[PDB]
This record gives structure tokens, C-alpha cells and sequence, in this order.
């Protein structure tokens, strides 16, 4: 994928955003912004430029499933890749996110290898 691809990393806890931002750096992506909830995210997204979203589920203001649904329902960003990264591991959550259009889904805690594999899976599926 283009190493200038702009990522938005969303989670209500800085620890997790920090892990993901650093992993992306390792993979060669330095164009990375953070958001703290679904609303914060949509604000940055509607500020334009973004090529990929990585998002938590449980967050105040707007959760990640609502964020995913909003993104997929907006004609201007409906195809934006959205990778869920969340502690929700139940099959009903995976189903609900998948059905809502998640590009991929990683369960916390995750390894560096896992994030890399699932990002690449999405890149390949989308021809990025
Ligand atoms: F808060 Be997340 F869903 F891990
Ligand atoms: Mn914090
Ligand atoms: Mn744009
Ligand atoms: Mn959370």
C-alpha cells in the first residue's frame, strides 16, 4: 500500500491508540491521526484526506459500530476501509460488525504480527 495513505486511529484509551500508531510507523505509515470517539472521528474524517480507519468498539459519545454504520451510510466515504480493533470477542459482535460492513476485525489483545496480517488482508482485498 501507498506509504502516504492517511490513517485515522480511534479508541477512547490513549494506550491503544499509541500501540496502533507505533505499529503503523513500523510498517512505514507515518501519516496517522488519532480520535477519541466516533464523533471526534467523524469530525476529522469530514475534514477530508483519510484513506483508512482503525477503530475500537466501546467508546462514549459514539461507539465503533455506530461509527462504522455512519461511515458505510455516507455516500462520500461509504467505501473507506474500516478495521475494527476491540476487546469484544463474542460471535454476535463479530457478526454485527461484519454485517455492518467491517473490512476486518481484530480482537484485543493482539500481536504486531496479527495487526500486520489483517491490514495486509484488507489491502489485498481492496487492491491497495
Ligand atoms: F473498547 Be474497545 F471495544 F476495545
Ligand atoms: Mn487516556
Ligand atoms: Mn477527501
Ligand atoms: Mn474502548
Amino acid at each position: 500500500a501507498d506509504k502516504e495513505l492517511k490513517f485515522l486511529v480511534v479508541d477512547d484509551f490513549s494506550t491503544m491508540r499509541r500501540i496502533v500508531r507505533n505499529l503503523l510507523k513500523e510498517l512505514g505509515f507515518n501519516n496517522v491521526e488519532e480520535a477519541e470517539d466516533g464523533v471526534d472521528a467523524l469530525n476529522k474524517l469530514q475534514a477530508g484526506g483519510y484513506g483508512f480507519v482503525i477503530s475500537d468498539w466501546n467508546m462514549p459519545n459514539m461507539d465503533g459500530l455506530e461509527l462504522l454504520k455512519t461511515i458505510r451510510a455516507d455516500g462520500a466515504m461509504s467505501a473507506l476501509p474500516v478495521l475494527m480493533v476491540t476487546m469484544e470477542a463474542k460471535k454476535e459482535n463479530i457478526i454485527a460488525a461484519a454485517q455492518a460492513g467491517a473490512s476486518g476485525y481484530v480482537v484485543k489483545p493482539f500481536t504486531a504480527a496479527t495487526l500486520e496480517e489483517k491490514l495486509n488482508k484488507i489491502f489485498e482485498k481492496l487492491g491497495m
